[PDB]
């Protein structure tokens, strides 16, 4: 089958226009025909589906052996609608002109689902880094680092690289540190040029769990939501209820912690080289430590090895966090989970998603899903934009407030009831406390993920209720999606 | 009578100056003869009284018909003191240099009223707006824009340009979308070049409303301060309170829905074509409604027309909020209306001030009343600036501080009366649980305003309090603006 | 067989780069091991190859009727070794990135040949000229320099776009307007943006020739070097020289008129449509006068036409100044001309090429022939960057001198000869007169068009020379370019 970087993004945006086509030229408050309204929709839908820039690199590198070797690279930019764009960074053998076009794409679209004002980009180099040593990828990431700079394909206000799987927060720095020397200069926001950064160098507190609580938070608010539960036939909350998780990256981990946090039960987990089950339940910290030291997670203790595929064992809701078309129209008709949680990008074929439409089984879309890693990186922008970590100016006004709230209860009360009751400390709970003491920046960020994924949600519910869409979350989404691109592109200024 | 673009606001300036030159040579920390002093303090005064630039153009269009034009612009910028510049653009037929220059002044002290950090400026476009098509004036609103651009006039650093009456969110994206093509380039803050914009792209919510509520908080601050209520024989607060509201627009209808939000009773609209009458109140829910599809406001049932001036008609307060001069020396005597709230600009002339003034009623100046705009248009280019909306960062932290103090509250009374009276559960109100889910940037934005509104009119209080004004306000508003101007420019540190 | 923008291109520089290795890696001044120095050699001839920039542009216009179009734009820079970068835009349906990535790297060995020091670089737009108005076409060219602009493709330091056969000079001040408009801002030389502009705007005099006086002056070079003429058999010089010209566009028109201006003859004149011969001769005055108003060249008189294909008729020297693949395998044998100007972009096959270096035929290179209109884009390039025309400030002075020179051999001559011979008027003869009183800019011009022509000439002849080349004048003009680019990348101070 087609990957997710194929035709399937295409695909679903040509779904999606479709779909939104009939409701956007009524809802047009300008005076013209009816075939002029119409031509005006279609033709700004087709200027928002290709990407408006694309650039081609073929850098010179010279190896530690003392070769040389030419380095293709590539930076595809999908902004008629907002500056600056946010995108990854991919060091694969396979990366095209074609892949990077897709993700660049998708990445426009998730953003406006979560309502970041981003633009899509997406970066590969064309190497294999387990070929490279740390010596060689350092001059790779810096010298595409400076064609980038030089044809504005990496400012803060321009383009904000991200990290990607195949590149971590080491990249990063390298990235930041070669746009301030060469071009970013002295400028006060050279700093907000890249995100994903060390923390001493401005990174943001919670960045590593921020996908995995974002997929938390996306699964919560549709777990609470009656009207879509009542349609699976299942109680609403988290009491009661199992959770398989294909896949134990960093996505897998955090998903299951937050979820084990909130009641629910992990009775399997997956893997490429194993599958672990227990009804009674794997705990997440026991899980993480024998991983991290065993190096993988079979032979873990309290579980025997599952038995048949991962994907079909018995299970409330199904977590989905590695790999590609794990999901396919032979095995989706087996599927025992009545929710589909894609945490990975593009787990389910299209062809799986109407067998499990047909089935009833809910299936929320990776594009808002896994959409919390997005939403951090757009906090930690802001905060190296803002010069200061999130409540240092207020967590100790704020406890003073607090305190002064209570303090104004206890007397109040006091003179209310006299001598009689002696006095009514009126003090913190216990969560409280901690709160109030463990005030830190990653609670902000925690909160403005939580705030985002809630908010994202509801929309997403407006616009599969206002377009008779039934579970098909992933068409909503993007049908959401496309109503936000194609809105600010028309009210964009632009000339027509 | 001199219109309000007319000596009007050069007098009121140099009434002004000529008050506060006594207190300032006082109160000067500099060690110098009083004729040195008083050099001083006449020498500054001369120098923030002229706008010091002002820019003509002239740039030729080409007409739909083929025709050609050549249309004339203007940009006065009054930034002695302070960068960035404001003001809007207005396009009519009767623009003149000495137009834009009074109003880029009076902005600059409307500004300073309400500690916006904000100099002055005005634009005008000699051309007729009804004239033309809406492709010929986005070509004038571009082209406009490149030559202010080309000569430091439309920075988001140097003048930032707003909505005026003739211009419209429309416009403001033609400006906004010029700026960043040609000079605002890849600028990170390009996109705070102008105010006014649609919300989709940057603008901010609740700019509507902002000039009406504005109008409503400066009469509100003015109408609970008892020493003023004493003078005028009123008792304190809106209750038993009737207002008449000439002029339906923008102003006059957002005006009248928060005044009869507060109690206050509308006993009377005014229009141009006619006039509404009714002491039994009217709704402005149902006006607004039947103004919307019949064009007009005359005929409106549960009303009858009003019989005579509807300036002279009894009321508590009243809104002049349309025109120019409609309050002058010939029907001043007959004015029944105890407090006059300038929603528009300079509704009466100054001859009939002393008319007022000596009848004891109290007129709330128009420099302080309308100037909610500028202080959401404040706001907006913050919001612009910040590259986030308000509060989205913070709405779901305080949301949680919220339960966590109502638990704390809970927790503290429950181990106080032990097991004897069960359980105490505290839960927000009706009104406080419609905050908190309905917590958007709005509420942060009227916030804002509503503080500004009150500062300024304690500030304008002391400032009459100070120089042994009564109820003239108008010379206090100007007064208080003229000592915040010069101790700007006073410690700028310019040369001297 | 493969088209000029094909692996012909790629193919020319596998094979020189081939050649020059053994060379480069003897006359290398660095100390290091054979092996370590032919992986040098190696390792920057692999740098060279590819194009380090290509940019793939989508912007959208609306056509006159209303609709709307995606228009597809890519621009080809090929700068490892030297900025700026010059190239031409193509609109054609059939551009490409292949198309367009060939033509930047064969004008990148072009004027290393001429030893113009610019990169090499080439823009597409997809689109078909003749289905646009004039007011479209202008909308598509204005667009696409501010795509090209904003990244960093079009700047007078960066990539100076040149008029293409598709492209005037109309489009040339559409460019250089926009580019002053938005980006140029305020810059000096912004003028220099572009080249092919008007003479009012900054253009210079002699572009319209300057092809063909390259073509001939190309030719000149390589008919009086008496080595190459024995080889061929032929007499030096022009006397009595025949030549046929196939197509009659501005390169054939130039090339006939310059050549007959030296004594040779044009025996047949070839065109898409037909054919003309005359061994008497044919008049490039009447020629020229009969196509502009008949539009064509058939039926002109004093010339039958011409019988058979043109290509082969006897001639001694053949200049195919049309189209492409005009001389392939299946003709090359019944050629009867000893000599083969290449007018155009590749009109010969690699395999032609073979069968006439057997036959002992003389194939000037289209790379160095056709190379005039690059070298007076890059003087006029000079001219808006000195911001004054060649010669204003010299002829006047100059002329003085020249008189002064006479007067002193006047002088000198009658003290010597006394009384005796009265007086001997020295003034300069008819010729010296007319260049004299008619010096202007062109004469400038055409003096370093000359120059710089017969300096390559001299350069190609040596490298032929040097690399036992005989008259494989196609693969010493390349090695010649190969060894230019090599050099300035090597000593280009960048990491290896």
């Amino acid at each position: 089958d087609d990957p997710n970087f194929f035709k399937m993004v295409e695909g679903f945006f040509d779904r999606g226009a479709s779909i939104v086509e009939d409701k956007l030229v009524e809802d047009l408050r300008t005076r013209e025909s009816e075939e002029q309204k119409r031509n005006r929709v279609r033709g700004i839908l087709r200027i928002i589906k290709p990407c408006n820039h694309v650039l081609s690199l073929s850098f010179p590198i010279r190896r530690d052996d003392g070769s040389w070797e030419v380095i293709e690279g590539y930076r595809a930019q999908h902004s008629q609608h907002r500056t600056p764009c946010k995108g990854g960074i991919r060091y694969s053998t396979d990366v095209s002109v074609d892949e990077v076009k897709a993700l660049a794409s998708l990445m426009t679209y998730k953003c406006a689902v979560v309502d970041v004002p981003f633009g899509g980009a997406k970066a590969g180099v064309k190497i294999n880094p387990k070929n490279y040593t740390d010596n060689e990828l350092e001059k790779i990431t810096r010298r595409f680092t400076m064609e980038l700079a030089k044809k504005g394909f990496i400012g803060p206000g321009i383009d904000v690289p991200a990290p990607d799987m195949s590149t971590g927060e080491r990249e990063m720095s390298w990235i930041a540190d070669t746009y301030a020397s060469t071009i970013g200069h002295y400028d006060i926001n050279a700093h907000a040029c890249v995100t994903g950064k060390p923390i001493s160098q401005g990174g943001i507190h919670g960045r590593i769990s921020a996908t995995g609580r974002g997929v938390f938070h996306g699964i919560e608010n549709f777990i609470n939501e009656a009207s879509y539960m009542s349609i699976l036939g299942m109680t609403p909350g988290f009491g009661d209820k199992t959770f398989v998780v294909q896949g134990f990256g960093n996505v897998g981990l955090h998903s299951m912690r937050y979820l084990h946090r909130f009641g629910a039960k992990c009775i399997a987990v997956g893997e490429s080289d194993g599958s672990i089950w227990n009804p009674d339940g794997i705990d997440p910290k026991e899980l993480e430590d024998f991983k991290l030291q065993h190096g993988s997670i079979l032979g873990f203790p309290k579980a025997k090895p599952y038995e048949g595929s991962i994907l079909e064992a018995d299970c409330d809701i199904l977590i989905p966090a590695a790999s590609e078309k794990q999901l396919t129209k032979s095995n989706a008709p087996r599927v025992k989970a009545k929710i589909i949680a894609e945490g990975a990008n593009g787990p389910t074929t299209p062809e799986a998603d109407k067998i499990f439409l047909e089935r009833n089984i809910m299936v929320i879309p990776d594009l808002y899903l896994n959409a919390g890693g997005v939403t951090v990186s757009y906090f930690e922008w802001l905060k190296n934009l803002n010069h200061v970590s999130y409540g240092r100016l207020t967590f100790k006004y704020e406890r003073d407030s607090n305190y002064h709230l209570l303090m104004s209860v206890q007397e109040s009360l006091e003179r209310k009831f006299g001598k009689h009751g002696g006095t009514i400390p009126i003090v913190p709970t216990a969560e409280f406390q901690d709160r109030i003491s463990g005030a830190s920046e990653k609670d902000i960020v925690h909160s403005g993920l939580a705030y985002t994924m809630e908010r994202s949600a509801r929309q997403i519910m407006r616009t599969a209720m206002k377009y008779n869409l039934g579970l098909d979350l992933r068409t909503a989404a993007y049908v959401n999606a496309i109503e936000k691109v194609f809105k600010v592109y028309n009210e964009a200024g632009v000339t027509f």
